[PDB]
């Protein structure tokens, strides 16, 4: 993790999400890394929304996107949008046409990219300069002859980088915007707008995954066209991760075709899929940390993911205890008259403790004679065809789990439920596609009985069942009913 140029308190960096859908596990990582440098260097972290297309960026996902953010427990220290810039951007625009590096083209879309392919000069690039202005202020009029220019850097159509072959700066779109309305008629591309913006906001270290270097080149010729001051650009491996898929459009195909009850299902690649799964953000930043800034192209097992968060949970979850309804066989024990008070983590004694005569068991139970935990019994006979188990009982002697069925601490209605991915194919692609490789069904809920100290669970938090695994508390119980619904949390392997 080698950061080039950084110095304390002189690193500014940037999460620059555009709001047009829900967070997921990749924005996460781009966002948790620029976290770690302005932690490690007491920096600034300047979240921005990239707003400068009027259209499929709407003001309802902004929430969406700061409560995902706030969720990750990321603090930024400035908020901005880049329509706060664009008279300063529009200035840079014009100057660059003053200076004779853009020019407006009409071109239509599939000639220009033709011409582009086979580094052609386009019909307009040597037009003189008040010809320019003049096809400018048209654009600027919004006007229907403006709607179809475009306003382009005169860079090098000859370069091996497709990124240097006169770039799109400035679009038409007659859309009001949302935050300045009707006082733009042109609005700047991306590709012209991250190195005004991250240059006037003082951004140090601009962060991309690997996929954008050709980016570069483009960046560093507007940034010394225009003399501002020049950011860092700092590289990282974008987060390939096998069965999963994170395109917009792909994942509504899910929501749609009714197979995901949502955008945070726990089976979704989002922020809050991923959260409500079972995943902690300690879990989270620590497989991020491990990654550093590593930049290779890998595809990523989520079972490593789990295996860090599994060391995250283990050493603090509660343990308590849940069987099942439908396969559970009734017990008598008649040597017990009512509470022990036992831990809840056999190790460390911090996370408190529990309570806990005569009534139970379950089926798979019924069958596998002389130790009980937090507790040895020895059984009289099995009456059958099992529904009844009597015992005598005796502490002293020598793994098994029940539920007292005393009428002092009665016990809750529970559902274990469990998950795998919506893609049964790891490593798809190969122009294959995802629409035919579906966990049909991909959901399975078990009706269970848990332990009285799961009245008081709380969405959110993270227990441990004995003898089944880890798991969080989907909904909590209230007095129909509504159960304590608990959902399987991945250990990795
Ligand atoms: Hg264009
Ligand atoms: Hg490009």
């Amino acid at each position: 993790v080698e950061l080039p140029g950084a110095e304390m308190g002189k690193v500014i960096v940037r999460f620059p999400p555009e709001a047009s859908g829900y967070l997921h596990i990749g924005h996460a990582k781009a966002a948790l890394l620029n976290q770690h440098y302005q932690v490690n260097f007491k920096g600034k972290l300047i979240m921005r929304f990239d707003d400068t297309n009027p259209e499929k960026e709407k003001e309802d996902f902004e929430k969406v996107i700061l409560e995902d953010v706030a969720m990750l427990h990321i603090k930024p220290d400035q908020f901005t949008y880049t329509s706060d810039h664009f008279e300063t951007i529009m200035k840079y625009a014009e100057q660059l046409i003053q200076e004779g590096k853009a020019y407006v083209d009409d071109t239509p879309a599939e000639q220009m990219k033709a011409e582009r392919e086979q580094r052609m000069e386009s019909k307009h690039r040597n037009n003189c300069v008040n010809k320019n202005l003049q096809m400018w202020e048209e654009m600027k009029k919004g006007t229907e002859y403006g709607q179809t220019c475009c306003l382009r850097a005169k860079i090098d159509m000859n370069s091996n980088n497709g990124c240097m072959r006169d770039p799109t700066l400035y679009r038409c779109k007659n859309q009001p915007h949302p935050r300045t309305g009707t006082t733009y008629k042109v609005y700047p591309t991306y590709d012209f707008a991250c190195p005004i913006v991250d240059s006037i906001e003082g951004v140090t270290h601009a962060l991309r995954t690997t996929e954008y270097h050709d980016r570069d080149e483009q960046f560093y010729w507007i940034i010394e066209a225009l003399g501002i001051r020049k950011p860092y650009i700092w590289e990282y491996s974008r987060l390939n991760l096998n069965n999963t898929v994170l395109s917009k459009r792909k994942l509504m195909w899910f929501v749609n075709e009714g197979l995901v009850d949502g955008w945070d299902d726990p089976r979704f690649p989002t922020v809050r899929g991923v959260l409500r799964r079972g995943m902690t953000v300690e879990g989270l930043k620590q497989f991020i940390a491990a990654q550093g800034s590593s930049r290779s192209v890998v595809n990523m097992e989520w079972d490593k993911i789990w295996s860090f968060n599994k060391k995250v949970i283990d050493p603090v979850a509660p343990r308590y205890t849940a069987l099942l309804k439908d396969a559970v066989v009734p017990v008598n024990v008649p040597e017990a008259q009512e509470m022990k008070e036992v831990a809840k983590h056999p190790k460390n004694a911090d996370v408190g403790l529990k309570p806990v005569g005569s009534k139970l068991i379950e089926g798979a139970d019924a069958e596998t004679e002389v130790t009980f935990i937090n507790w040895n019994i020895i059984i009289t006979k099995l009456n059958r065809n099992i529904v009844s188990i009597d015992t005598k009982l005796n502490l002293d002697n020598k793994k098994i789990t029940w539920l007292a069925e005393t009428p002092r601490a009665p016990l809750i209605p529970t559902v274990c439920v469990n998950y795998e991915h919506l893609i049964t194919k790891p490593v798809l692609g190969k122009d294959e596609d995802f629409k035919q490789y579906i966990n049909r069904n991909s959901k399975q809920e078990e009706l269970m009985l848990g332990d009285p100290c799961l009245k008081d669970l709380k969405k959110g938090d993270i227990i441990q069942l004995q003898r089944r695994g880890f798991f969080i508390c989907d909904q909590p119980y209230e007095p129909k009913e509504a159960p304590c619904i608990l959902i399987y949390i991945p250990d990795g392997h």
